[PDB]
């Protein structure tokens, strides 16, 4: 094996900001990089639109303007050669450009805050997208990455991407259909959730059922498929139509794609828009909306190297090929997953019974209690309703956070008490078994439905377990799996972690008497580490939801099974010393014929069934295909429209007040500080402002030094409702709000809902706000 | 129907007659974990164990009080009035509807001490909501 | 009956079906669900005997009906009076088969007798 | 005339009594419970082997919904 | 913005006018704003129209 594409598995995710560089973002590289960046910009701002307006000018655009001005309200070729030198046309419609300049009558000034006006009502506070850079690694005998492809004088790369979107031709999502698999367990799945029947897998009918016959629903598939390469740097689209080729047909943008000189390439998502072939036709499913189409799709990426002796190399089989998949925006891009797409990889590849030979640093324990930590920044009960992040807040304030490094007798009760209070993922803990046929019940806290029955609740008889958010099993009022737990793999570190059988440095020690100091110290191993191909496989996963899987965010339940990757191995510890759950190489099970496969238009009839994926698992059945992915696989199986999911994506309330359970928080927040309160405790009291913390500079500096802080910390406390930093329905007198509002307004107000970015405070003081805040901005403020 | 009435803007909420029927209230749950001085000699102090309550700095007790005491809660939340469970469907008509029944559960507010506030910025006495205990 | 093409060719696949009232847990606290009653009429007397059950079990009376026998000997039984009704009036029954909170005074069971002749 | 028949409904003696009265199959039911009550000794056979309320307690509730 | 046929005219050599309405076509600026009122729709927008029709009539003479 000679070249491979990094990373394996790529993501991008959609925004209505412009495929371009300076208004883009990249998937992140590197884990942990830019966790504390308070210089991040994740909308589009002013200033980056200002930039782009005086890029396009002159390119003698001033003199070729100024010397109209001598020659004279504007005539169309005057208009036509003024717009055609700015070269904006790829950002805004030509048309809007002209009606622009026609309004008009220091003749730049006019020319640059007319266009300055599209531009902005365009794209001033857009999503920016998030793009996906895809490298060629050359590589050694027995396949190991050194090097990225540096190209000289006569050589070129090629590179092709073929996607689709199967939403509309897949079935219903009920629920994760391997809940009811045979198993005798992996890292990521328990065999109790199968083998006591805790959450069954329910069946699921076809979506849009009144397309009938195979030939018929290919009508539903959307796919494209384009090729750039070094030689030529301009953007390509990836456009389809839906539905595919009087019929009334719509055009769907899937993505562009980019090459550079040097031949990475760069993967654009569509922008994000989704539409009913009827108006009347809303959507309100969360996951499963007929005569509706969206512009998520995955596909198959492939490359061919020419060097200039000759030499052809193809990048076209499974274990060397990559994968792109489109994904819903991601609202807090520095905070993580509690558990993540790429711990779904690694558990995928242990056997539950095997977990006892996992050997464990203080490294692979540190995410789960740091991710969980700094959920804070977008979950209330992480905030104040976590009793073991209020511990590690005890453990900060006294510099002392370094004894939960402590593998010895005396820091045990201190390193078990954290312990004790983590769900375990055998599910067997604080349940009534009836008949010990077996029905395994939980005496905690439950979900109930919505289903209401005028019946006393049976009251719960033992508490309820970290972390507070739903998971596949949510349907089944009573079971152990309506409930998150961190995976197998990682809760047997965490047990050997409290059981004193774990190992860590005396360096990382030395850097962990607070929990952000050590972050930083983990996050400057990622940033050396050398092996920059498997880091770039790594971080693509990381910023991605590991479950619940009802359906997810950006993928679901078959990720976390080794069936659908061709290779999942071991390679090294992300630092000598230092695991931090390790890289991997790993790769998709890909049909080398992608799009031409005559396994793409595949389904099972009617219904879909565990029976179905039961068939599936032998790699000779007639059922294999569904683990060799075709483009379009990996995200038919979520929610159509995707803003429907994203609305659903929230809090579940339960008849107790506190802790409010929310589903995905990391990426779709629940309860954030707004931009509003950031303002209302940023400065302190000798800031030299005439306006304050939103107080008058008199009235700021006439208060107690105590009080001005109080303040500050009562506006850091203020934590808003994400559903409610845009209009979803709820705005207005009469408005009837409600959940089903949500999923119809989300369809256009996913573009409007506040972004989380990190900020600074430069002077806390005494107030007990930390130097860096992570504040959600909204147009709604 | 007395309560808030949202504006495209976030802030101020406006809200109807919150004097009589509140619109955001200052939960027991939350009065609870301010109540208590880090002297106090019990199991649990401030919903904290008492060696973590105990073992923490006294600017970051403080801190913690202020910030319960901040949390304050919708009052149509006080009692389930349709938005409990998987796919409640919540919303202003469930509302109408649900208080038939539940305003007898809705959150009763009531005057309550904090016998030594200290240094947390939190008034000896607070006005806390009480529902269903 | 039935063909075998129905299931040897998936014409119409079965669906999985969840619990109704699932939010009550445990099979001791399901027993509430369960409407019952029971009676018994002679030869000897024609009074008529309701069939009263409870609902949840051992709160609303709910009949479901009532049994007679004439001195010929032959059992009457008449169902009850067709009333279904929800635990709260606001849970109103908006799906064709499964609505939680709801009973009805259907109902059906076993029908038993014992002959006594004058000889013993 | 289509003929003339002897039939008998498969009865639980015990009636309101029977063990069987309240059995069920956890969270869902799918046809692999019809499956294994094909079976008589399986634990699954008391399907078919009737209790009071068994008849009826497929239908919808309440049956005005099922009219309507 | 929405581009709205509210009719189309035509004249004929003998100087008879046939007035067409439009389409028939009734939309809202939101596909998501439906029409749950028998008369009062806030964000709709539909063809129908009515005005005013004049002439001039020019002989040959002048
Ligand atoms: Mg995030
Ligand atoms: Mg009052």
């Amino acid at each position: 094996c000679q070249y491979k594409i990094y990373p394996p598995l790529g993501i991008a995710r959609v925004g209505n900001g412009p495929a371009i560089k300076p208004l883009s973002l990249s998937t992140p590289e590197v884990p942990w990089a830019h966790l504390y960046d308070t210089n991040v910009q994740y909308l589009v701002t002013q200033q980056e639109l200002e930039q782009l307006l005086e890029e396009a000018f002159g390119g003698n655009v001033i003199n070729e303007i100024s010397q109209i001005k001598t020659k004279l309200k504007f005539k169309q070729e005057e208009i036509e050669t003024i717009t055609g030198l700015l070269g904006l046309s790829h950002l805004v419609p030509q048309q809007q450009l002209s009606r622009s300049l026609d309004n008009l009558e220091d003749i730049v000034q006019q020319i640059k805050g007319a266009l300055l006006k599209v531009l902005s009502d365009h794209y001033l506070h857009a999503v920016k997208k998030q793009a996906q850079n895809f490298y060629i690694y050359k590589c050694d005998e027995q396949g190991n990455p050194v090097e990225k492809l540096k190209l000289t004088d006569g050589d070129k790369v090629t590179w092709r991407v073929e996607v689709a979107n199967k939403k509309s031709f897949w079935y219903d999502y009920n629920n994760a259909l391997d809940l009811s698999l045979h198993t005798q367990g992996s890292g990521n799945l328990s065999k109790n959730v199968s083998k006591h029947r805790l959450a069954p897998a329910m069946t699921a009918k076809r979506r849009n059922p009144n397309v009938i016959t195979n030939s018929l629903r290919k009508q539903l598939v959307i796919s494209s498929q384009g090729s750039v390469s070094s030689d030529n740097n301009t953007q390509v689209p990836l456009r389809g139509k839906f539905p595919a080729n009087l019929q009334e047909r719509h055009n769907v943008l899937q993505g562009s794609i980019e090459c550079d000189n040097e031949g990475v390439l760069r993967f654009y998502a569509g922008n994000g828009i989704s539409q009913a072939l009827s108006p009347s036709s809303l959507n309100t499913d969360f996951a499963d909306n007929s005569n509706w189409f969206d512009d998520i799709c995955d596909g198959r990426v492939t490359a061919v190297v020419e060097l200039k002796n000759g030499d052809t190399f193809e990048i076209q089989d499974e274990q060397s090929s990559a994968w792109v998949a489109t994904t819903p925006p991601d609202y807090a891009p520095q905070i993580e997953p509690i558990v993540t797409m790429y711990d779904m990889v690694s558990g995928a590849a242990l056997k539950e019974q095997d977990l006892d030979n996992l050997t464990t640093q203080f490294s692979d324990v540190f995410p789960i209690l740091y991710r969980l930590y700094r959920m804070q920044w977008v979950n209330q009960a992480d905030f104040t309703d976590n009793a073991v992040n209020t511990q590690i807040r005890e453990l900060n304030s006294e510099l002392g956070f370094a004894q939960l490094l402590d593998n010895s007798a005396s820091a045990k009760s201190l390193r078990e008490g954290i312990f004790n209070q983590f769900r375990n993922p055998l599910f067997d803990q604080d349940i009534d078994v009836d008949d010990p046929s077996n029905e395994w019940v939980s005496n905690s806290r439950i979900i109930p439905s919505k289903d209401e029955t005028n019946i006393a609740a049976k009251p719960a008889t033992s508490s309820l377990k970290l972390p507070f958010y739903p998971n596949d099993g949510i349907d089944y009022p009573g079971s152990p799996v309506q409930w998150f737990a961190i995976p197998p793999f990682m809760y047997q570190h965490l047990q050997n972690w409290a059981a004193g059988d774990f190992s860590v440095t005396q360096v990382e020690k030395e850097s962990a008497n607070t929990i952000e100091e050590l972050g930083l110290f983990y996050s400057e191993q990622f940033k050396n580490s050398p092996n920059s191909a498997l880091l770039c496989a790594r971080g693509a996963l990381d910023a991605l939801y590991g479950g619940g899987f009802h359906p997810g965010v950006e993928l679901t339940w078959p990720m976390r099974h080794n069936l659908i990757y061709s290779q999942n191995d071991y390679v090294s510890s992300v630092t000598p010393e230092i695991n931090l759950l390790g890289l991997r190489e790993f790769r998709l099970k890909q049909d080398l014929q992608g799009l031409n496969s005559p396994n793409m238009y595949q389904d099972f009839g009617h219904v879909i069934a565990v029976d179905n994926v039961t068939a599936s698992i032998d790699p000779n059945s007639d059922a294999a295909w569904l683990w060799r992915s075709t483009p379009g696989d990996l995200t038919k199986w979520m929610g159509i429209p995707w803003q429907s999911d994203a609305a659903s994506c929230q809090a579940v309330y339960t008849p107790e007040d506190f802790p409010i359970p929310s589903w995905w928080a990391a990426n779709l927040p629940v309860h954030v500080l707004p931009l509003a309160r950031y303002n209302k405790f940023k400065d302190s009291q000798s800031a030299d402002l005439p306006e304050i913390n939103g107080m008058t500079h008199s009235i700021a500096q006439g208060m107690s030094e105590e009080t001005f802080e109080h303040l500050r910390l009562e506006q850091f406390s203020q934590r808003l409702d994400w559903l409610h930093t845009a209009d979803l329905g709820f705005v207005g007198y009469h408005a009837e709000g409600g959940y089903t509002n949500g999923l119809i307004q989300m369809v256009s107000q996913w573009k409007n809902m506040a972004m989380v970015m990190a900020r600074p405070v430069e002077n806390p003081g005494s107030s007990g706000i930390p130097n860096v805040v992570y504040v959600a901005y909204s147009q709604a403020d």
